[PDB]
């Protein structure tokens, strides 16, 4: 599958969902790229204007691509694995309500999954894991990438 071929990536947010604070949208985003930046040789650094390598968006329903939205719960998110244009961008269902917490569906968490995506992993079978195609939550303040998906992305970079 494909990969990026070098190791400053740029991210921009396109819009932002009515559900959260601006500046947790923020944080959820650039945490969630922080944790593969960890385990890999990659650089991720936000931008607000021009072409960034993976596009943030929040929507609802159809919305330009072939993966619609199926209002509230089932698919929360999807995201383009890497490559040119639409690549590595990564899509939020607006009809979920996303949090910094428990309650709603919580970015942070589906947020490293999609960038995991956006960076060219597949899906895990192990339920431990951030990349198991189910979403789950866990306590975001002790979160760790698990065994599993630190192989998966190593087999990738680094
Ligand atoms: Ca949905
Ligand atoms: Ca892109
Ligand atoms: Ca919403
Ligand atoms: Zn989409
Ligand atoms: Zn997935």
């Amino acid at each position: 599958g494909p990969v990026w071929r070098k190791h400053y990536i740029t991210y921009r947010i396109n819009n932002y969902t009515p559900d959260m604070n601006r500046e947790d949208v923020d944080y959820a985003i650039r945490k969630a790229f922080q944790v593969w930046s960890n385990v890999t040789p990659l650089k991720f650094s936000k931008i607000n204007t021009g072409m960034a390598d993976i596009l943030v968006v929040f929507a609802r329903g159809a919305h330009g691509d072939d993966h619609a939205f199926d209002g509230k719960g089932g698919i929360l998110a999807h995201a383009f694995g890497p490559g040119s244009g639409i690549g590595g961008d990564a899509h939020f269902d607006e009809d979920e309500f996303w949090t910094t917490h428990s309650g709603g569906t919580n970015l942070f968490l589906t947020a490293v999954h999609e960038i995991g995506h956006s960076l060219g992993l597949g899906h895990s079978s192990d339920p431990k894991a951030v990349m198991f195609p189910t979403y789950k939550y866990v306590d975001i303040n002790t979160f760790r990438l698990s065994a599993d998906d630190i192989r998966g992305i190593q087999s990738l970079y680094g």
